């Protein structure tokens, strides 16, 4: 139902011909989402219940796409969870000595997920996996376990309608 | 020290002083982002901005990244009327998230010093055609951004001065 709505919310508002980055080939802008009041509440909502098992105290991820996914998950309601951002280095609540969720709105390769969670290491974070809002079926999945790290998204490939 | 008013004092209340406290603990020798991120101060953030800010109209609120933006989604998520996000980018889309384009908007920052993040954010606003109602900071720190803010013939207003900072 929650996740019916967020997935409604998502191909309404993130699914939106086009010359990409690319020089190839609808894209998809998650921030429409992620920075959306409800989409946003959604996200902190399936977001806490996708990682309950897990034990951290502080979420964060790349600056941009992270912040707002990080902060939803730290407003939603539940226990306490506090926040931070990996700029370009970490800012927010301390990480340092800390169990951390590394969190991403939508990961391509993972390199940016993975440059926060290797900033988040070298300054001695512990990171407990990486938690996603789309997966989009492009190989983050594999690059991020190939660190010893779980991966999990909120939504997959299919959810898109595309 | 160039004493603005803090019109959060006639908002005193619980909320309030524990935000203060708990910006005295988190942040001060001053780092705002402390209590911007953090689970307690950020929701009471997001609580009295609103309310500091209910006599504006606007339905979006946003700023400069990366000031601005936990005390942005920090208004979003609080209790009350449906207002949605938006970040402007130092450089790029130049502005993220949400629709600002004919829209009434709330331009936010934790802390201004000179003045002049806000000041972009709101020009990078009206550049695309959103009108900005004013600007809003969580403390103000006397240091002549709200006089600037102000030239320009933007509202100011903030919840917490120097004075709740020790
Ligand atoms: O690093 P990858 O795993 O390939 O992911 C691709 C990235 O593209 C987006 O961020 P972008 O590069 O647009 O930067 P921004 O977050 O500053 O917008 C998105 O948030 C992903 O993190
Ligand atoms: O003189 P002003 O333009 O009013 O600036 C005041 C800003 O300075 C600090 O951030 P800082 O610029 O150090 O970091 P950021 O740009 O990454 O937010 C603070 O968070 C304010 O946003």
């Amino acid at each position: 139902p929650d996740r019916a709505e967020l997935a409604e919310l998502v191909r309404r508002l993130s699914v939106v011909r086009v010359t990409l980055s690319s020089g190839r080939e609808y894209y998809v802008d998650l921030r429409r989402a992620t920075l959306h009041h409800r989409a946003s509440a959604l996200i902190g909502r399936l977001m806490r219940e996708l990682t309950a098992d897990w034990d951290y105290s502080v979420v964060g991820g790349l600056t941009l796409g992270a912040d707002p996914v990080a902060t939803a998950i730290m407003h939603a309601p539940g226990r306490p969870i506090d926040a931070f951002v990996v700029r370009k280095l970490i800012e927010g609540s301390e990480v340092t000595g800390q169990r951390v969720l590394v969190v991403e709105d939508t990961s391509t390769t993972g390199n940016s997920a993975l440059t926060a969670v290797h900033a988040v290491q070298d300054v001695g974070g512990e990171v407990v996996g990486v938690a996603t809002v789309v997966d989009r079926a492009t190989g983050a999945a594999e690059a991020i376990e190939a660190e010893g790290l779980r991966y999990r998204s909120v939504l997959g490939l299919a959810d898109l309608g595309l």
